[PDB]
């Protein structure tokens, strides 16, 4: 790593020995995220400990992988802070491997968070968690969507196109705050494999707008399409999109104006929002600003009983 000039930034630099490294949080090619305790992250509270997520490259990482990680870090700096995104907290760039320090979401990703809170009724697939948690009220689910819309509205205003908005990329903090993750990732410069499964075997094509899918055109409006799919994931408490539809087929279906059916427990108004997000013509989908305003009103009218 000493072969490279790493961008040191005194506003963000944290001495390596101020991090007590803990358990893995995840792993995906290059590279890995570990839980850590950071001593004196806030310079004015030097004896405070903060739980953080520490992102680093794998042992097999390449010059491009390092460039990607740096790029994510610099992008997060430029995008700035928001309550509903995974924020940058600091970095270790001198005396060892690049560490990018980010906010820690202790309750994991939204898909697994919702699946562990599935009640036993007819209205959801079965709860797969060995440690089931308290069911969420109706208000809570809409509020979940509100917060994600809020985060995306902020990101869109900073001219950040996410390109893979999905429940798996929303994280939940100890206080049940929704935080959009992986918004700063570098765009792959090689073409896409529409059948590649992620490191948890998810098929990303099921969240892509048709123009992203067929033409690789990504905009804020294709992100709005993804948000529609995420809304569907929410009101299925973590369901898998287009159940039983294989990829090669998804191409054809979307073309014919095929859309997912309304989840069993979903209001007509929330289902219309989904359908609006899945308008065939990008210019005709709502914007994140409209979505934030609509969902704000809907949260107020929705019951937590």
């Amino acid at each position: 790593v000493s072969e490279y000039e790493l961008p040191e930034d005194p506003r963000w630099e944290l001495p390596r020995d101020r991090l007590v490294l803990g358990k893995p949080l995840g792993e995906g090619a290059f590279g890995q995220v570990v839980l850590a305790e950071a001593i004196g992250l806030d310079k004015d509270k030097p004896n405070r400990v903060t739980k953080v997520a520490v992102k680093m490259l794998k042992s097999d990482a390449t010059e491009k992988d390092l460039s990607d990680l740096i790029s994510e870090m610099e992008m997060m700096k430029m995008i700035g802070k928001h309550k509903n995104i995974i924020n940058l907290l600091g970095a270790c760039t001198q005396d060892g491997p690049l560490y990018v320090i980010m906010e820690y979401a202790s309750k994991g990703n939204l898909r697994e968070y919702l699946q562990a809170r599935r009640p036993p009724g007819l209205e959801y697939s079965y709860n797969p968690s060995h440690n089931p948690e308290e069911q969420l009220s109706s208000k809570d689910l809409v509020s979940c969507a509100y917060q994600v819309a809020r985060g995306m509205e902020y990101l869109a205003s900073k001219k950040c196109i996410h390109r893979d908005l999905a429940a798996r990329n929303v994280l939940v903090t100890e206080d049940n705050v929704m935080k959009i993750a992986d918004f700063g990732l570098a765009r792959d410069i090689h073409h896409i494999d529409y059948y590649k499964k992620t490191t948890n075997g998810r098929l990303p094509v099921k969240w892509m707008a048709p123009e992203a899918l067929f033409d690789r055109i990504y905009t804020h409006q294709s992100d709005v399409w993804s948000f529609g799919v995420l809304l569907w994931e929410i009101f299925t408490l973590g369901g898998s999109p287009y159940p039983g539809v294989p990829v090669e087929e998804l191409f054809k279906l979307l073309k014919e104006g095929h859309r997912m059916d309304k989840p069993s427990n979903c209001t007509n108004e929330l289902y219309m929002m989904m359908r609006d997000c899945w308008h065939a013509v990008p210019s005709q989908r709502p914007t994140f600003k409209q979505l934030v305003e609509d969902l704000d009103r809907i949260v107020a009218l929705t019951s937590n009983q």
